């Protein structure tokens, strides 16, 4: 929605500056702003946006005042603070040249292992915003915890996904299903699905515990097929991103996949050329991708998971709108 | 600090570590968990643990002795605990700038949080505290980003190397995490919420906390090993050189601070010597315990001055 997206955007620069405007040391402050303005405000804000979308399906009617809205808008942007953060965290670590087209942030002249400062930095900013905003509400201890808690459990996502890589390379051996389900879980859906819908639930003052069980139960699972699919497209997708995940080695659906289907001449492509630099390497694992009949097994996965999911959504209980689980699986699965 | 007072604060550790690593709860994730357990084990419980212990301290002198039960000294180790995981964090991320893993330091300063939550989550001193560590956590990371601002390029920006800019940078790398922290915590678990009582502490302890790493920066060169000439820190000696140094000096200074060469910290070191840079650290040194002695005789809003007299001896000796 175009009103949603505008007043969502319109919110940013109020953060920037309740953030950066400490007059004593204004060169830093200032630095922070551009810091701020290169990782956190460009490309599609699908998070920040959800948590807004999960809040106005939560709250009752007669609650979504502007005001309210605006308040849902600015969780919405201490999620991409959170994500911003772990973006330019990851891209150091990976030592990634782009994210979405942009040069990462840690290569551009004079930040390097600096960036490690600036993750920490815009991660403990998104705290500063809750006090300020939410410091009155029943909903701040709640939101704050959350926050912390989604933290602690993405970086053992990310320490999860590093333990598939040793000198730089693959060990193939951790490449399971039940590993890859764990990273996915920890690394992605916890920050990416659980913590927009909890934001939304918290701000309209539901607090019951087992209605947070029921959201993660069908979330995780949404979160799931959105990972498999990305990890699907970012071979088999349309370029015209340019997919890497082969040359970088990663823990992805189809590499685990791959190995469960492989024969042993199969797995020895994969133990040679998983994970190399070369553009002949990335070619081979393609086309053994191709020879295992990943693109069958992947749309037999997307017809039955969907399935599966919609029926887990009509056996939810207490008071969650089945709407917007439903509103969820149709922006993800596209349909 | 006491026999008794350290080995009941270092008892803490091992619980924590269980606590923060799912000991009773059967995890799906065990492989990353027990991971988690060796970073906090190798990196946050050796050495002196000096700020952890100060927060004990800090909360036993502050505290109605009557309310000193073996509960509520347990808790101010607890808080001391989430200081070193905080300490921790900042020694693993400086450790990677020059087996761990680059997002651990992210990992450890966010396990403090866990810890908070799990102990103080019910206790009126929790809003205060955590509010209290989101604004160091912040403030912390500007102080590291002012620092890395009297550099580009590899090289040192003596032009950057003001006393101002240092005063600055102590104030929020340092200070306020390593002094401020632990005493505003100490205050926090006494139910002392009156911000007169944390500001009245935070100008003592912001004046202690500039000699402690000045005379850290001092003893870098001085002391009887030290490589912050060769890495082109901002340390007092720098600043205060610049600003007593002639053309030629400062040439030398130019050509020479923050190079590899072990012939560069030599001939910067004798600049130092040239200077009087001891003779004006002896007078510094003097002249602020003459001043911090002072402003803790003066100390108000019903706070104990014999807290930071403790402070003050340990850091002058
Ligand atoms: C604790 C931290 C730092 C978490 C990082 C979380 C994250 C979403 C990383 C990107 O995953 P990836 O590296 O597998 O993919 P890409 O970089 O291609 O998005
Ligand atoms: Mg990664
Ligand atoms: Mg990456
Ligand atoms: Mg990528
Ligand atoms: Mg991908
Ligand atoms: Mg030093």
């Amino acid at each position: 929605s175009k009103e949603e997206s505008r007043e969502f955007m319109a919110i940013f620069p109020d953060i920037v500056r309740d953030l950066t405007d400490h007059t004593d040391i204004p060169e830093v402050t200032k630095r922070f702003a551009k810091v701020l303005q290169y990782n956190v405000p460009t490309g599609k804000k699908t998070r920040g946006l959800s948590t807004v979308i999960a809040y106005k399906m939560l709250e009752k009617p007669e609650n979504l005042t502007p005001e309210n809205v605006r308040l849902a808008g600015i969780l919405g942007w201490c999620v991409e603070l959170l994500q911003a953060s772990l973006l330019i965290m990851d891209d150091l670590m990976d030592r990634s040249e782009t994210r979405r087209g942009q040069p990462c942030w840690y290569r551009q002249e004079n930040v390097g292992f600096l960036a490690i400062n600036d993750c920490l930095h815009v991660e403990s900013s998104l705290y500063s915003v809750l006090r300020k905003y939410f410091s009155h509400l029943p909903c701040y201890v709640p939101i704050i915890e959350l926050f912390h808690d989604v933290n602690f459990k993405t970086n053992m996502g990310q320490s999860l996904d590093a333990l598939c890589m040793k000198d730089g390379r693959p060990i193939l051996s951790q490449f399971t299903m039940k590993r890859y389900s764990s990273i996915v879980k920890y690394k992605t859906s916890y920050y990416t699905f659980q913590l927009p819908v909890s934001l939304g639930m918290y701000l309209a003052d539901m607090y019951d515990p087992e209605q947070h069980r029921q959201a993660k139960t069908i979330l995780m699972e949404i979160g799931e097929f959105f990972q498999i699919q990305d990890d699907f497209l970012d071979a088999f997708g349309d370029s015209q991103k340019v997919g890497t995940d082969i040359k970088e080695g990663k823990c992805s659906w189809l590499a685990v996949v791959a190995l469960q289907r492989s024969n042993p001449a199969q797995r020895q492509i994969m133990e040679e050329h998983y994970g190399r630099p070369e553009p002949e390497s990335t070619q081979i694992i393609k086309n053994l991708y191709i020879e295992l009949g990943l693109p069958a097994t992947f749309a037999v996965y997307e017809e039955e998971s969907f399935n599966i999911i919609r029926t887990h959504i009509h056996q939810i209980s207490k008071g969650l709108p089945h709407d917007l689980f439903f509103k969820i699986m149709k922006k993800i699965y596209k349909r």
